[PDB]
């Protein structure tokens, strides 16, 4: 019931109803048909043959694809033959949720920065990035004043997006009237996999330290967390929270590491001086039936 790093921290079992979530953003929309499944399944990087094989697996759990891109409407009647072929897959489209409850200006985020640098006497503010933020500022002429439109590209398109969706969580297939839906309640969460991360067998109950566990892909000694895997017991889990805090108030922040991976830290207060490795251990979404990055042994579906 309860695990412990720095205290005790509750561990948090989920109903294997727990919906799982996977994310396509395609910036050429037209590399594929115009009547085919708009996501990519190379003998390289076969995504939507691991999102099916995941789908056949845990068919009493839902299956969720998040996706974006200006897609074709003979791509858009493909993925509904895919929710009609299988009940379990259910796919969401940006347009079709609001994270307006996730944004702030991107005007008031420098604001901000810049009273509290000019605040501090000129030997301690930071010259150039006053200088960053200054002309940043007068380059939002342009209409656009929002974090949201800012991640549109196509690495923060996705990734930004990826943590908005995971904070909106079991939310998400409710907010999209994903017909199904006959098992999950509002406070629901759901599990984020990359595609390239297969399902051997049904995972079952899981249990999560502190209600969240994330994939931590540890290198030669070193070990890092990774938003490949994002598992959350509760919508709008607080370490989610944190990471938007920082993207609220950080300048040129990743969404992927102060977005998340920054995020849990506060959570948990990691505190520096504990072992990070430790940390990583106790955070690690630890799994038999999960195969974690494949790509990494065939190639990474991105240019960038
Ligand atoms: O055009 C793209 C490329 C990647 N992804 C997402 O990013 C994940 C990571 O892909 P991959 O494992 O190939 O990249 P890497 O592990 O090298 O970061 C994929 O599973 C997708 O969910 C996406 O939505 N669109
Ligand atoms: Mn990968």
């Amino acid at each position: 019931f309860t695990s412990f790093n720095g205290k005790d921290y509750p561990l948090c079992f989920l109903d294997e109803k727990t919906p799982l979530l996977f994310q396509w953003f395609e910036r050429n929309p037209a590399r594929f048909g115009k009547n085919d499944i708009p996501i990519i399944n190379t003998e390289k990087n076969p995504y939507l043959n691991n999102i099916i094989k995941a789908a056949t697996i845990e068919k009493e759990r839902l299956i969720g694809i998040f996706v974006d891109g200006d897609f074709f409407p003979g791509q858009k009647d493909a993925f509904s033959k895919l929710e009609y072929d299988y009940e379990n897959i259910k796919v969401i489209y940006r347009n079709d949720i609001d994270f307006s409850m996730y944004d702030k200006k991107l005007s008031e985020i420098y604001m901000e920065n810049i009273s509290k640098q000019e605040s501090m006497p000129e030997e301690k503010r930071d010259c150039h990035l006053l200088q960053l933020l200054k002309k940043e500022l007068s380059d939002i002429q342009e209409g656009n004043d929002s974090l949201i439109k800012s991640y549109l590209l196509g690495h923060g398109w996705f990734d930004f997006y990826r943590n908005m969706a995971m904070l909106k969580a079991g939310q998400l297939f409710l907010e999209a009237d994903k017909v199904g839906c006959y098992d999950l309640s509002t406070n629901s969460g759901c599990i984020y996999l990359d595609a390239d991360m297969i399902i051997t067998e049904k995972l079952g109950g899981i249990y999560i330290p502190d209600g969240i566990a994330v994939h931590v892909e540890r290198i030669d000694g070193r070990a890092s967390m990774e938003n490949g895997i994002i598992a959350v017991d509760r919508n709008n889990h607080p370490a989610l929270l944190a990471g938007l805090e920082i993207m609220h108030t950080k300048f040129d922040a990743d969404p992927y590491s102060d977005g998340v991976c920054n995020g849990i830290r506060k959570h948990f207060n990691y505190s520096l001086n504990e072992d990070y490795n430790s940390f990583c251990d106790f955070i690690e979404f630890k799994h038999d039936n999960i195969i974690m990055n494949t790509s990494q042994f065939t190639q990474s579906s991105w240019a960038r």
